[PDB]
């Protein structure tokens, strides 16, 4: 099955996945002098006071930190969207090294990570209805750049160890989003996808401009997670990214 290996990577995805070469894929290269100055376009509104994560996973692909979307707890509004959209799940990218990992690129600039925020528009009931539409999803972009450590990161970093190979998941609860944010909320948009199968063209992308800062042995955690399951052949999870996309035609606005 699909991954990030030289078999089933990215260049293979459409065999199964022929959407991989749509219209409106997801990443793409933001071109900072082609992006459109957009005055309509509304400041971001991140209510994430009321959080409530449940649990970390290493699902193969990535660690995600899942949060209960039952309710109108943690909500993304405001920016290009229309509606409340609640925040299900956030996730990484990474590379081997720091000068790659990131999914989208600023003037072909790669960051050492990205951070995806996935949010699912609540007028279609579910996660699983909201993928069928086209303005289903939200997912807020944060790229990660190596620096200063991120305070708000190491709670993630510790529990690493303790789902280090697929399938494993550990409790995760009281975990406070807020301290992954950047200071600005400026932001690039544009119609995109998911970044991973099934690609689905259901994404409206909202990356930040504006980068966080983690240290080196932050990022160095990442990498030492596997792909694999327990008691397989060792394959660390490093370059777990899909390359930018055509634009299109699309336009990328800007908030700034
Ligand atoms: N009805 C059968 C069926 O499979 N329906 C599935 C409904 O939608 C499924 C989508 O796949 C779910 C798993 N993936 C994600 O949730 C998911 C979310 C975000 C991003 S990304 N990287 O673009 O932010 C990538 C993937
Ligand atoms: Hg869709
Ligand atoms: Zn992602």
């Amino acid at each position: 099955h699909w991954g990030y290996g030289k078999h089933n990577g990215p260049e293979h995805w459409h065999k199964d996945f022929p959407i991989a070469k749509g219209e409106r894929q997801s990443p793409v290269d933001i071109d900072t002098h082609t992006a459109k100055y957009d005055p309509s376009l509304k400041p971001l509104s991140v209510s994430y006071d009321q959080a409530t994560s449940l649990r970390i996973l290493n699902n193969g692909h990535a660690f995600n930190v899942e949060f209960d979307d039952s309710q109108d707890k943690a909500v993304l509004k405001g920016g290009p969207l229309d509606g409340t959209y609640r925040l299900i799940q956030f996730h990484f990218h990474w590379g081997s090294l720091d000068g790659q990992g990131s999914e989208h690129t600023v003037d072909k600039k790669k960051y050492a990570a990205e951070l995806h925020l996935v949010h699912w528009n609540t007028k279609y009931g579910d996660f699983g209805k909201a993928v069928q539409q086209p303005d289903g999803l939200a997912v807020l972009g944060i790229f990660l750049k190596v620096g200063s450590a991120k305070p708000g990161l190491q709670k993630v970093v510790d529990v690493l160890d303790s789902i280090k190979t697929k399938g494993k998941s550990a409790d995760f609860t009281n975990f406070d989003p807020r301290g992954l944010l950047p200071e600005s909320l400026d932001y690039w948009t544009y119609p995109g996808s998911l970044t991973t199968p099934p690609l689905l063209e259901c994404v409206t992308w909202i990356v930040l401009k504006e980068p966080i800062s983690v240290s080196s042995e932050q990022v160095l955690k990442f990498r030492k997670l596997n792909f694999n399951g327990e008691g397989e052949p060792e394959e660390l999870m490093v370059d777990n990214w899909r390359p930018a996309q055509p634009l299109k035609n699309r336009q990328i606005k800007a908030s700034f």
